[PDB]
């Protein structure tokens, strides 16, 4: 299995949800983007696999359920199988990564993408070992009921540069974004 990686846009005040849908209006090269990014396999063979919360899975539109080109596991420790269209179901964290060691999945995951919400990002973003963070800065702040948690800058080293990552400031329906990419090891 590849790299653990989490991928987020969020704005000025931490804000990364409201009402199960983002508190910015659509950004539409920000969403190519995110797709762009988790889709992408470094490695033949393999699909990436995505993983994010119950309110994550069903905050996507039902039409772009599961997440195309990519393996969907949603965690849930109410659900007693997996959603609707989704394709694997875990009741933690460790418990999803360790399926991932598999007979079934070994041989087909390549990277893991961390896709939410706030409590998934938290536990990955507090485990020891190799991470990475993608996150889209939204420029202004937004109403939000949801927020990213703390990234603590000791561990986290924003990265100078990382290939197909866009470094200047990009601007859709008039709100200033940019890219950028956290790595820690520990
Ligand atoms: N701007 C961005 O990049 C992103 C924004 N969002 C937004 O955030 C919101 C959804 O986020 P949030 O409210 O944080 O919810 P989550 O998607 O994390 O869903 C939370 C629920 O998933 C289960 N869950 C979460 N963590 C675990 C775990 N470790 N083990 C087992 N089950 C777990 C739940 O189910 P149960 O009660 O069934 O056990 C828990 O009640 C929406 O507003 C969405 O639009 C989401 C991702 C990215
Ligand atoms: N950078 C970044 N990081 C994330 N985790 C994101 C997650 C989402 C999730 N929402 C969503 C997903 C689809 Cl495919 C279609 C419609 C919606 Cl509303 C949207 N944008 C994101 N941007």
């Amino acid at each position: 299995v590849g790299s653990l990686n989490c991928i987020v846009a969020v704005s000025q005040n931490m804000g990364i949800g409201k009402n199960g849908d983002l508190p910015w209006p659509p950004l539409r090269n920000e969403f190519r983007y995110f797709k762009r990014m988790t889709t992408t396999s470094s490695v033949e063979g393999k699909q990436n696999l995505v993983i994010m919360g119950k309110k994550t899975w069903f905050s996507i539109p039902e039409k772009n359920r599961p997440l195309k080109g990519r393996i969907n596991l949603v965690l849930s420790r109410e659900l007693k199988e997996p959603p609707q269209g989704a394709h694997f179901l875990s009741r933690s964290l460790d418990d999803a990564l360790k399926l991932t060691e598999q007979p079934e999945l070994a041989n087909k995951v390549d990277m893991v993408w961390i896709v939410g919400g706030s409590s998934v990002y938290k536990e990955a973003m507090n485990h020891p070992g190799h991470l990475k963070l993608f996150v889209t800065r939204i420029m202004q702040d937004f109403e939000s009921d949801t927020f990213f948690p703390e990234i603590d800058l000791e561990k986290y080293k924003l990265l100078p540069e990382y290939p197909g990552v866009l470094s200047d400031v990009q601007e859709e329906k008039g709100i200033k974004y940019k890219f950028e990419v956290y790595e820690k090891n520990d």
